[PDB]
């Protein structure tokens, strides 16, 4: 209540602490922070959006995500959700980006993972589950959560894009879709190759503003902006980033179990009897994390310095536990 709002004060940082949020909203973290970045960004005015409508759809996209999931609950949504708030106004990208591409961004952060059951995409190709068996075994969770994110704007009652321009509407879904299916981990390495051919031709104002061009430059940008937030774990804190690492690795050990139940081959870092926690992450953030995070850094220099200290320190924590 007092101590909601105490917290809401970093609503623009990157030390915001969602897990407080959470525990100060009645476990709807998604739509308390939604609600927040939506009125400190004015979206409700500028694409006359009502309040009740959009709470409505909130609460109900909120509900979709499964809270009995360690880790793909909306609690990480709504984390990544905030994190891209934060992205979104890095010096580097002052202006560059239109209300429809910053609406479409934190709108495809807080679906990106919704009605996640917990389990990997391989996992669900090697159970023959009805999603991989519907998808034809590709980005079996991204296609499925953007078809649930979709399917809830069906309703008037539901639909916050009501008052778009139907060219908006059509702008939007493009990027939306575009956006979370950049999120599965299979298409890191091409994102990855994609981004530092960007910075290498990077281009600038005069007083350090990045210039993209068309819609295809700032629709990669931006892409690649939502799956750092994804990966953006072990540049906070110490503190949440530790408690972001026991909520994956009780997902990954559950699905680990699940494996071990059927007779499969257990996946590695999900078997809980030989996996190690801290070299895990290690690994996370010198062959993921931190490569990603360097580009980043590249391309809009020097605003993410401070991330990329911290992730170090990070890092060097998580080495020293390892014997
Ligand atoms: C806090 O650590 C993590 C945070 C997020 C993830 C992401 C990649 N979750 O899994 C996928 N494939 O979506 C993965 C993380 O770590 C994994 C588990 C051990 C090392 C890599
Ligand atoms: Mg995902
Ligand atoms: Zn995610």
């Amino acid at each position: 209540e007092d101590h909601l709002a105490k917290e809401l004060e970093d609503l623009n940082k990157w030390g915001l602490n969602i897990f407080n949020v959470a525990g100060y909203s009645h476990n709807r973290p998604l739509t308390c922070i939604m609600y927040a970045i939506f009125q400190e960004r004015d979206l409700l005015k500028t694409f006359r959006i009502s309040s009740d409508t959009f709470i409505t759809y909130m609460m109900t996209l909120e509900d979709h995500y499964h809270s009995d999931v360690a880790y793909h609950n909306s609690l990480h949504a709504a984390d990544v959700a905030q994190s891209t708030h934060v992205l979104l106004s890095t010096p580097a990208l002052d202006a560059v980006f239109t209300d429809l591409e910053i609406l479409a961004a934190i709108f495809a952060a807080a679906i990106h993972d919704v009605d996640h059951p917990g389990v990997s995409n391989q996992f669900l190709i090697n159970t023959n589950s009805e999603l991989a068996l519907m998808y034809n075994d590709e980005s079996v969770l991204e296609n499925h959560h953007l078809a649930v994110g979709f399917k809830l704007l069906q309703e008037e009652h539901c639909d916050i894009f009501m008052n778009l321009t139907k060219k908006q509407r059509q702008t939007l879904r493009k990027m939306v879709i575009d956006m979370v299916l950049a999120t599965d981990m299979s298409k890191h390495m091409s994102l990855l190759a994609d981004l530092k051919t960007m910075v290498e031709t990077k281009k600038v104002t005069s007083s350090g503003v990045l210039l993209l061009d068309n819609y295809t430059d700032r629709i990669q940008v931006l892409r690649n902006m939502v799956h750092c937030a994804d990966l953006s774990n072990p540049t906070k804190s110490l503190e949440l980033y530790r408690q972001w690492t026991d909520r994956i690795m009780e997902e990954f050990f559950q699905q680990g179990d699940k494996e071990r139940e059927r007779g499969m081959e257990i996946s590695p870092m999900c078997d809980k009897h030989t996996a190690s926690v801290e070299k895990s992450q290690v690994g996370f953030i010198d062959y993921i994390v931190h490569p990603l995070w360097e580009t980043w850094a590249d391309l809009v220099q020097p605003d993410a310095q401070d991330i990329l200290d911290t992730l170090e320190d990070n890092r060097n924590w998580y080495q020293s536990m390892i014997p």
